[PDB]
């Protein structure tokens, strides 16, 4: 497993999140559930807890966007980069942004929202990329994971326990 340089991490155990806007690609309900399921994967193996906000600034702000959207890293249209998340800390830190030029599905063939969201939150909690082929944090996880058999690897679990306990 790998962490980000200097090992940034959250200094409280109770975190909040807000879903700012929605993709045209799926129904609202389908989006809420992909996101709640992604957060539960990580809540099971750490002493952190998550709660939702509908107004104000939450620790993790989630939003959908295309091309330039307010930071140093512009989206690139269809394919290539699919999303991007920042390491723990104030302001933009911890936030996750999804490229709306991709086609978000609930399918096992295509760009799955739940899968990508579980990987990006890993970044938001403090983990970088792994070299273990079975890991949720290996760079090619989106092509290699069988959603019928989904599970965090031992490497994922080892990595998150070294930061949070
Ligand atoms: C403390 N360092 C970070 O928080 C970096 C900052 C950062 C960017 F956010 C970024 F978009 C980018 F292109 C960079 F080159 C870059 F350095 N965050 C991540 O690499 N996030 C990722 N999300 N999904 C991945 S797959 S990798
Ligand atoms: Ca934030
Ligand atoms: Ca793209
Ligand atoms: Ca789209
Ligand atoms: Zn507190
Ligand atoms: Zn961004
Ligand atoms: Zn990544």
């Amino acid at each position: 497993f790998r962490t980000f340089p200097g090992i940034p991490k959250w200094r409280k155990t109770h975190l909040t999140y807000r879903i700012v806007n929605y993709t045209p690609d799926l129904p609202k309900d389908a989006v809420d559930s992909a996101v709640e399921k992604a957060l539960k994967v990580w809540e099971e193996v750490t002493p952190l807890t998550f709660s939702r906000l509908y107004e104000g600034e939450a620790d993790i702000m989630i939003s959908f966007a295309v091309r330039e959207h307010g930071d140093f890293y512009p989206f690139d249209g269809p394919g290539n980069v699919l999303a991007h998340a920042y390491a723990p800390g104030p302001g933009i830190n911890g936030d996750a942004h999804f490229d709306d030029d991709e086609q978000w599905t609930k399918d096992t063939t295509g760009t799955n929202l739940f899968l990508v969201a579980a990987h990006e939150i890993g970044h938001s909690l403090g983990l970088f990329h792994s070299a273990n082929t079975e890991a949720l944090m290996y760079p090619l996880y989106h092509s290699l994971t069988d959603l019928t058999r989904f599970r965090l690897s031992q490497d994922d679990i080892n990595g998150i326990q070294s930061l949070y306990g």
